[PDB]
């Protein structure tokens, strides 16, 4: 019945990494705006559009990776009223290791709502 | 100073100042501010319209001539800001077919008299 509100981008930016690393995918769908245009993009693929798709990729994702644990930095942001885009590294540990594998590099948009703010687009890159 | 009256007429001059490699026309499509950001494939991006500018110059400079030919595959269109995905096929010198596609996001932001990049994150497909 409830669903949650997340009063500002960075509060979305959060709960979407929370729902990555636990592999929620419940969760994860909370974060994304209720539109069918929303748009994801995981490290070389092509995207994923509307939410059956977005919502499939995560699922297909959280399904087959296994355990990780995941930390980010943020390493830019574009801010307006409207729209705030977030640029991050993301540092991923895999399995048994203990020391982080290479940064994967993520712009995230979020997009406010009379009420709080949703991602509309996750568009995820390797680095050389 | 050029002024583009939709996201479409912007894309449209970026693509045509990317193809010719004019670091002119390509920076008078970019919003007038440091709210801007480029990523280029495989690269941590270049924030603020000096770092922007200065990559297109390296990437200009350092391309050589190609052919580019642009598909739009998805669009975000809000009020004032709109998102549009496309896949980006460049044809270096005598090639037959093109390279593989790049894909690319752009974000375009509504200002007064029309409408202005401030995004672009390109990246290579598996």
């Amino acid at each position: 019945m409830s669903e949650p509100v997340f009063p500002t981008p960075e509060a979305a930016e959060d709960a979407f990494y929370a729902a990555f690393e636990a592999r929620s995918l419940d969760d994860m769908m909370a974060v994304w705006a209720r539109d069918d245009h929303v748009a994801c993009i995981h490290p070389l693929a092509a995207p994923l559009n509307g939410r059956a798709a977005v919502a499939a990729g995560w699922r297909s994702m959280f399904g087959a990776a296994g355990r990780f644990r995941l930390q980010v930095k943020a390493v830019h942001e574009i801010r307006q009223a409207d729209h705030v885009i977030r640029i991050v590294d993301e540092f991923l540990t895999i399995g048994d290791e203990t020391a982080p594998r290479p940064a994967i590099l993520a712009t995230n948009v979020y997009r406010r709502e009379a009420d709080g703010w949703r991602m509309v687009l996750h568009h995820a890159s390797p680095l050389q």
